[PDB]
RNA sequence: GGGGGCCACAGCAGAAGCGUUCACGUCGCAGCCCCUGUCAGCCAUUGCACUCCGGCUGCGAAUUCUGCU
RNA sequence: GGGGGCCACAGCAGAAGCGUUCACGUCGCAGCCCCUGUCAGCCAUUGCACUCCGGCUGCGAAUUCUGCU
């Protein structure tokens, strides 16, 4: 089940909102062009984000490549979308 | 040995330094005149702060009264200083 | 923010679009590199000062056309 | 910040001192009370969204003289 949109769980909760999606993009985006990171800090969601990409095989590459990394003293638990996001669903 | 400055540790030490000058002064001023608490976020000082009255009796009335209390989900523990602050040894 | 340096970089002027900002006006805005006030993240620390000072890690902003020599 | 209300409050104008701000200029600055964007503190949460939204607690800025009716 592989699709353009990876999900990252188990990131540093306590992150503000605006250095996530910014360190996000300084770890990934050397896997191809990122479209989006789409980040909030509430209950449901949390220490969680979707980094969207332009093509699968990034998304791909920084999957397999970033597992398990170290993002603020707490390791990144990669895996695709459930459902690509409606962004990529309007392509 | 009491003396005009009372000395409070066992704070809240993620508190920025002016929040905590801040409330620290909400707490007390209603048991006499406050001239200056002093707080310094270094490795040495940290999570205490010394707070300075114009009269020893409002450090004596608040050491008493405030002993223990929850301050930002943390118990005050508040003493007499080992010096009067210098400030008071002007006088 | 702040300081320094690049084969990295025509120069100056206007205009628009941005950044900062509560918000306009002044102002400022290519690209990497290094140091660094902040701020933040773990980690450590229960500690008696009035002078700033723990380690490690990370963020550290804003560009386009137009004309002249 | 934002909104509302007080036995709490002469009115307006200038001047100085402050606040905001990287920094001046514009601007804004009695006192309590309530709600509330932020921001922060514990607490909880390992959670598949593209619409904002967990509980509790706390911070939530800046005044003086001068003249006129």
């Amino acid at each position: 089940r592989p699709n353009h949109t990876i999900y990252i769980n188990n990131l540093n909760e306590k992150i503000k909102k605006d250095e996530l999606k910014k360190s996000l993009h300084a770890i990934f985006s050397r896997f191809g062009q990122i479209l989006d990171i789409l980040v909030s800090r509430s209950l449901k969601m949390r220490g969680q984000a979707f980094v969207i990409f332009k093509e699968v095989s990034s998304a791909t590459n920084a999957l397999r490549s970033m597992q398990g990394f170290p993002f603020y003293d707490k390791p990144m638990r990669i895996q695709y979308a459930k459902t690509d996001s409606d962004i990529i669903a309007k392509m």
